[PDB]
């Protein structure tokens, strides 16, 4: 089977090794059908970091099983399924209240292991999970990160009638903007520096855009003022200023939730601090993508979603092909500024 | 008639005056019989602080009903009331949804108009609050500061059955210690740099205690294991590094109620704000104490458990006296802050 793997930066292009074997009664193998390249995978891409070099990362992906292990009884060769990255132990006091994210001895296909970037992979029978025989296959490779968004919806208790600003245009805040627009979000509003972004942000549904190259906080909460109360706000940027965005343009008593990890460290003014217990705020920490019982409500979501074709996904897919077309991935429009998820298609 | 008066730079004064008179038909006059010193009050005396000078301060205070203006059909002389000193507009969209802490066009007595460090005011009707007439009328003066706790434990949705851990051992968080117990909390922690508050804290039923200037945040978080579920850590101490500490030391989904306001920069590392989200913490901005109907439940949960008895004030008090003891003891301030609380009673 070909495959796409690497190791100490710089090197990659196409394998060949032999087709992986079940090897314990709960595992099935997958063939698999579609898997994409994701922005949480790539700093190891040449950013380094130690974690055996070894190996390669890959854990958005969909196909059908194509054997299951002695222990396996609900799932047959042929279902369709996608890949559930996390694999938390399910006994720890964290795990048995659904606080899966919060498991201390976790494990992740395509990071701790390694995922699927090959024609077929062997996992755990927990970390697969079936799709409707209606979804288009290949959208599977889409539901892992439907669901960071859809789980932030799902911790703010929802995202139906509010006011939602996605603060960040990129795959996960796009998804989010249709997921709102899906979910019956009263409104729904796109932040971000991309005057490009945000007209697609808005071809997405998004009901007004600010540029935040452009406006200011002040500028974007005045025009808010008609859409200051209820508003469910998603970073997902992940950089100290627009978390301080989020903060200065909040109506009052707004949610506001955080999906975008920070490299840079936050400073706050007292002012701006002050502003979060004035408005009366609730910062929402989000982590990954998981809820009970496992995976989650925010997979069936997703995957209703797909199924009915409410998202549209095309203009998220900078690239799509089999193994000779995505051992292409790297070229050098440089590690990153993406254009959108690349997917491999074997 | 006496009263206390502040002028600039710290100047504290005792002056006379003529007993004021009812000028609008939804006033009343309140015959003061307690009226105690805030903390919030303190920088308006020895820091600038105050929006204007000369000011009478004093927004913490009970009484009887000596007069009602010619509108008022639900109050009589001799009635026992507390003042609520925030007067909102209640026409503004915030106001009509609840929202008087975001009301704009505020009005605070003890901090825009003149307080209650006086023998008589005068107030709107909205500016007062009926209490049971078996309650101890100089315990009036303690109700405002209690449902500063209370109105972060209903932004939480209650402390009933949860964890709850005091960050700061002022009088504002030694009442929360209080309330929680009361309010049955499943377990109350107390954590402050002084071994005697935290002794003054576990006498109140904090039934463990952490002093943050000999153990550090993993220490605390290690010896929290037991009781890491359900925490709802209020932060009253108003400084970053407690502010730190809560985000460090909190279970996993722990709400983190913001009570204290800053008056220095907030600095987060990336690892600690990383933990808000790896925790999936829920912060909560805490904004002075009302809530619908008004003044709120806060109110009347204050009103009942001081007239239950359930609360312990007397070591809390640092101070009773006459308008000068009064002066003069506010004076003894200057430096730093409160021993405890000081009151005026006529
Ligand atoms: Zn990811
Ligand atoms: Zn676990
Ligand atoms: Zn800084
Ligand atoms: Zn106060
Ligand atoms: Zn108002």
């Amino acid at each position: 089977m070909k495959s796409v793997v690497n190791d100490t930066d710089g090197i990659v292009r196409v394998a060949e090794s032999v087709i992986p074997e079940i090897k314990h009664q709960d595992e099935v193998r997958v063939k698999i059908a579609s898997s994409g390249l994701c922005g949480s995978d790539l700093p190891r891409i040449f950013k380094n970091g130690a974690h055996y070099y070894p190996i390669t990362l890959g854990h958005e992906f969909s196909g059908y099983i194509d054997a299951v292990g002695s222990g396996v009884d609900d799932l047959h060769p042929g279902d369709a399924v996608a890949c559930v990255p996390l694999l938390p132990c399910f006994t720890c006091p964290e795990c048995l209240k659904g606080f899966y994210s919060q498991c201390a001895k976790y494990d992740f296909i395509g990071s701790r292991r390694d995922g699927g970037f090959a024609e077929y992979i062997v996992v755990k029978r927990k970390n697969v999970f079936a799709l409707p025989t209606d979804m288009p296959i290949e959208d599977g490779a889409f539901i892992e990160p439907i669901t960071v968004g859809l789980h932030a919806f799902h911790l703010a208790q929802g995202c139906e009638n509010k006011n939602v600003i996605i603060i960040g245009a990129g795959t996960i805040g796009l998804l989010a903007i249709q997921c709102a627009v899906a979910l019956g979000a009263k409104s729904v509003t796109a932040i971000d520096i991309s005057s490009e972004k945000l007209a697609l942000a808005k071809s997405f549904g998004a009901m007004q855009t600010f540029n935040s190259s452009e406006m200011s906080a002040p500028q974007m909460q005045s025009v808010l003022r008609e859409l200051r109360f209820n508003q469910l706000i998603l970073e997902t940027a992940g950089v100290p200023q627009t978390v301080e965005l989020a903060v200065e343009i909040a109506g009052p008593h707004a949610q506001l939730a955080l999906v975008g990890t920070l490299h840079q460290d936050l400073h706050l003014t007292s002012a701006t601090f002050g502003k979060i217990l004035r408005k009366e705020l609730t910062v929402i920490g989000s982590w990954m993508n998981y809820s009970s019982p496992w995976p989650g409500q925010e997979w069936e979501t997703a995957s209703r979603l797909l199924t009915e074709r409410k998202l549209s996904l095309e203009p998220l897919i900078a690239h799509r092909g089999s193994f000779e077309s995505f051992a292409q991935a790297v070229r050098d429009i440089a590690r990153n500024a993406m254009p959108g998820k690349v997917l491999l298609i074997p």
